[PDB]
């Protein structure tokens, strides 16, 4: 019939012991109801905003998948403005989830964001789209910036890893989740046309905590294990960090973080919501090409003595020291003449020395000039401009270091810079392409852990979470969540082996290039093992 | 201390099986609606799971313009049997199948989704080829498919009958007045072949099954209330509503194509207008309606409609030419002195070159405010009643271009579904509250836990472990009349001058009842009460 | 709060605790990331071997390959092919004292993870490594030094700790073989492959994660071994002899460019969708296509057949029309189409295919400053196969007429393409020329098909977009079961699969049917991991 004939015969023609894997016994679940819940809070006010939610009801048996809301308001008024992209997460500085015995979980807002930067669903939720992160200009003081929104950040906890077997369980116990709120400087991208002072006053956080509520019939609590991460910050441009009293740890991740400090966090250009390396280093190029190549009858005017514009020749070359730039326009006026910005950014330590020239990054401008809207439209760019030269804050062409003046753009130009103070911006660059770490040791006391010349372990990261965005992680729990207690790395506390002591090589960056001011911090997280007590209450104890 | 071994398993014997694709071509029957069945009766098929519909889709020949839906083969399914000689075993709805497959790229790809299949092809000639004939294989997912060979559905040498209902070529296909359509509907038929996994298993031991069977009910137009009756064991329900264009003539002025994107259906909507809406005309420009109020760009380049301001900048314009902006391309106005929704006051830039070679514009760059919502506007509500202007002002030429869209399973008022029109949802079981939101956090939930970017406002009960467990449901009380799940949605408010307000709503409501598998004498199931 | 529907609802028989779990204490363990560099060997065969034997290292699993790829200075064109690091392996083979427990080929552990994107990305998937950057001085950096990472995926990662590979205190040897630097570089002529090839040294490292087990319980495991076999060049036949127990059967076809020089007039780089392949087609060829000149065009061959554009616009190749219009043209300048770029014919007075013919409408605007043409919008009917040809074929012996009727600038831009794991005969593997496929256990038929539903099925079952026609026959679960194969019976002769397919022909007038065929024949076979007395497996029989 249907089955063919060499099947048949190969089974019909018994004595050992089978599996059946054709059916299985249906068990009886412990008998629950599922709810979502939704929460107001308490708002308090260094001023820094703190939503408090309490949870008490005799019926809420146990909870997980907690859901914070945040109720973005209509911004009105003069200048550019856009919010960061994830911008929920962005928001978030710290959350808590304690019970009356005190802190069953904790997190950093950089760590919330970090364990869900693999979950596209979460991030954009979170808020991004060209609506809320692309930077919308206001012309009148009543002009709609940005319509009102609502974003939900998924605060991922170790109560959900397995569903309703990880969930938090309530012993007839008062559960307090508290949110601790990064200023609205963070989240928001904005230039200095922007009226920032009255929105830093008039903004407020409208937060509401949702969660999955399970009302239990006879419930048969048992103990569980807990993963805490805890976080540890280097000193500005120290290449070593340490993490004390570590006696029972999972895993242990290292990154990178830049120090803006030194800086006003004003950036010459902003891609919005297409967030590639690509349209980082596009929309650099957009905004240099405004001065870069000038269609002017005689010389150009409205830029610093500084800037030296250079007429192109008849060749199309126009030679910047050992640097050639090709620029050909078509359509140009009889009366006007083709001009380049030859040091339109520019750095230097020494008055004779190598320079550091943005102009020298160009090889090839092609394009028309409009007689109709009086401007160059550039048809092609030939350039060697990185996601680096994107990321440098404004202030380190403008710094004392420079021998130079260093930005020789115009006042329009300058005028058009945006403020970005991102809290969860990695390595030295938007992107964090760059990977500053040369070497990576990590000491257990004075013996050598692990010790790394490539980002090995953060392939190993990558791989084993299935995230294109990992950072340079040891697991040291290879068994399964919940059904098993966590391994750990054992302290020896006699040996003074109960601290990591992490130290990297940064790489060596030329002077003359201005990433090579931007103040670095090295993070170090480490997530110890805790036990999930329920004796009278809910509780946690340290594994040591 | 003692220690689970988690460096080495006992390899467990498993039941020994010999597993076989077989497909089957079957029984065509013609409201006279497209119904395909398939008989599946072997001695020796004794379990089968992961059901693939194939389809032969015809060479299509002639003029016009013509594109299939994208995913065209979920959308030629209306529904899905699965029966022994004891009745229906599992069954689901065209739309149903398909949001169960929404997250699944792999069988979205396999069902026909291509530039070659779904972007809008031009026929020329009465003999030339629009589209060539291509096979689209359509994922039939189903609770046998769970945990594999686990979840299989067991034949008890017993007789089970896929069925398959089709819908009308009509909901499957994108085309333009010049296509004739009649011929196509008369010459087209479904040719479809059932794939199936069959397993011959020597000495089964079959032992009961449970199974989620999904029922929807589709309110009335306009209606915010829909009920389920007689709900006794649920494991989920889902609330989404649909848009109704019977009140239209399914004509849009624009469709993207393969390119699905919100972005790629705003630019083909700008594209299509761009033709009408900057003219270069010696003198004033001819062949659109006196309703039309098209005005020639000043020396400035700003055209001021209202208080909305019009940039037009077109280069290498010929001296005895001018460049003409139409002020009104679509206007919507209820009352002739209130607000009016006009399209031409959505640009605020538009930027070109004109070519002497090709007598036409070639723009630039285009500075606009156009909305998926606008992309998704009938033609006839446009022209509609209700419009106290003449609504359509464009040239007879971009009319002639329209294409006529009837896919079944468009959700919400736009394309894209992007617009959430619920500000409020109200469950009932029976007559009191079960839950009730003021936001899409059920939907926020169900998009999470999912891991779907395509997700519906749900009401998840069973968070127990599927096939291994008895799932845990929502348990009725027919003495206190809790027997019906009645829900009821507050539609979010829009003004009454924009055309999109005018879009028939209807609401959607899917309850997944248990129902329990018994194999004694032949396969059945048992609605759990 | 709860709603008091709810709470009315709930407030004898045994139910499983749903709601919490005995936290089980696993075997005590210690994990650590291993890293070794090999021994490097050397038709001259490139080959690293790594030693793992330490007490501390009870298991091990998710072996990943490093390798730096140098510095590449100098002139010409040069890139490297997409996902470089799989294209590298040729074959991965890990032994012990007793031999060779499990290896692969470097195509299979390469189509294993062509679901896996992380794994991809890693092996050397960027813009920076796969665009073709162009050297202008003997000394101008062409690519900077980068380090690929390879995730040799096998059995011992499906469950973990559960399935890792167990030292039984023997020494575990990991071997890798290196394909030629010929396959995973893509160059023009002007590059200076010859001094590349001798320089170039594959410089690897092999990372696994190892695990100290304190009293490990060692237990029998079973595993998958895959088999390849390559049919004759064209033959629409393969046999996979000795099956005894296999638990699946994958076929493909691939392409054979022997009878080329691996030359292709076109690449796109880092972009490899179906459209960014025909654009870069496109591109290359409307340089000499559309030619605005002073005069009949010069430095094309006497063949060549340019045709002046009529102020119509439109240019009459045969039945074909070409509308061709340039805007800001000089007055002493004409629109010119070469309207014979590329053709082929097998007899002097028959069908051509003729490339020009290919395209319908081609509008732009000439450059007075630049002194070129621009191309706005072009009509064309270039498939993914006409890309996929090589230049060879078109100045064939078959061909009748010149071929290649190129510039001598577009003949220099073309670039040697060797990618060892491309599949059917067009580089996005979209042409599906299996009619049918026959598959037969001994003498006997196991299965049959018309339609690529076998395909359907694993693309499915596996949740991947680039699958192959193939049979499974394990449904089971893996570790945690043996798993289910087809059975053999010696006797009746049944202890070999044979595959016949039914190639779809091409046309004899059109260049890509001069591309040849290779069927692959792909067999995973049982075997059982034994530890007493150091590791070893067994083939199930
Ligand atoms: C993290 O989850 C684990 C929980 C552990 O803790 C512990 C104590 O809690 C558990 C649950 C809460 C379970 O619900 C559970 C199962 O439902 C289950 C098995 C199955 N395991 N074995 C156990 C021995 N038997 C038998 C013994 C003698 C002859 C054969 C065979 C099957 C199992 O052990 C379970 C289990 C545990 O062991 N499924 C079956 O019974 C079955 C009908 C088929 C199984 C098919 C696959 C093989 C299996 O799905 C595989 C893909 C894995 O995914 C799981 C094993 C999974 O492990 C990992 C790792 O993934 C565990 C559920």
């Amino acid at each position: 019939g249907a089955m063919n004939n060499t099947i048949i015969n190969s089974l019909i023609g018994d004595s050992i012991k089978r599996s059946n894997v054709f059916a299985v016994d249906s068990q009886i679940p412990t008998l629950y109801m599922p709810q979502y819940i939704s929460l107001s809070g308490v708002m308090t006010n260094d001023n820094q905003a703190i939503a408090s939610f309490e949870i008490r009801d005799q019926y809420i048996t146990a909870l997980n998948h907690l859901v914070l809301s945040l109720e973005l308001p209509e911004v009105k008024g003069m200048g550019r403005f856009g919010y960061v992209p994830y911008v929920g997460y962005k928001c978030i500085n710290h959350v808590s989830i304690s019970s009356c015995n005190g802190v069953i979980w904790e997190i950093e807002g950089e760590e919330l964001y970090n364990n869900c930067i693999n979950n596209t669903i979460a991030l954009k939720h979170s808020g991004y789209s060209s609506e809320l992160n692309d930077i919308s200009i206001g012309l009148t003081p009543n002009d709609t910036i940005k319509e009102p929104s609502t974003v939900y950040v998924y605060i991922k906890t170790p109560f959900d890893v397995e569903d309703t077997f990880s969930s938090l369980k309530l012993s007839d116990s008062k559960i307090t989740v508290t949110v601790t709120f990064n200023p609205v400087s963070d989240i928001v991208i904005r230039d200095s046309s922007f009226d920032f002072e009255t929105f830093n006053k008039e903004f407020v956080y409208v937060p509401e905590l949702s969660f999955i509520g399970y009302m239990v019939k006879n419930v048969q609590i048992k103990p569980s294990f807990i993963e805490k991460p805890r976080r540890v910050i280097g000193q500005i441009n120290q290449p070593t960090a340490t993490v004390t009293e570590v006696h029972a740890a999972t895993s242990l991740s290292v990154y990178t973080k830049p120090y803006y400090g030194n800086t006003d966090n004003k950036f010459i250009s902003y891609p919005g919501y297409s967030q590639d390396e690509k349209d980082y280093i596009d929309a650099y190029v957009s905004r240099l090409l405004d001065d870069l190549v000038i269609v002017s009858d005689g010389p150009p005017t409205g830029y610093p003595e500084s800037a030296e514009i250079v007429e192109v020749p008849e060749d199309g070359i126009v030679s910047i020291q050992d640097a050639d730039v090709y620029v050909k326009i078509d359509n140009v006026p009889d009366n006007m003449s083709v001009y380049l910005h030859t040091n339109l950014l520019m750095f230097g330590t020494r008055k004779n020395s190598f320079i550091y020239n943005i102009s020298k990054k160009f090889s090839a401008i092609t394009g028309t000039y409009s007689d109709a809207t009086k401007r160059t439209i550039f048809a092609h760019i030939s350039h060697s401009i990185n996601i680096i030269d994107t990321s440098i804050p404004v202030s380190l062409w403008t710094s004392q270091r420079n021998v130079y003046n260093g930005d020789n753009r115009s006042a329009e130009s300058k005028a058009k810079d945006l403020f970005i103070n991102d809290p969860f911006i990695k390595g030295i660059d938007f992107k964090n392409k760059t990977d500053i770490i040369s070497r990576l040791e990590v000491r257990f006391g004075n013996d050598v852990l692990y010790s790394e010349n490539g980002p090995i372990s953060r392939i190993y990261n990558e791989l084993l979470t299935k995230s294109n965005n990992g950072t340079r992680t040891l697991t040291f729990n290879f068994t399964p969540k919940i059904f098993f207690r966590p391994t750990t790395i054992t302290a020896n506390v006699s040996r003074g082996k109960d601290k990591l002591s992490v130290r990297v090589v940064y790489s060596t960056m030329d002077v003359n290039h201005p990433i090579y001011y931007v103040q670095k911090q090295l993070v170090v997280v480490c997530n110890d093992l805790y036990k999930v007590s329920y004796d009278q209450g809910v509780s946690i104890t340290k594994i040591m």
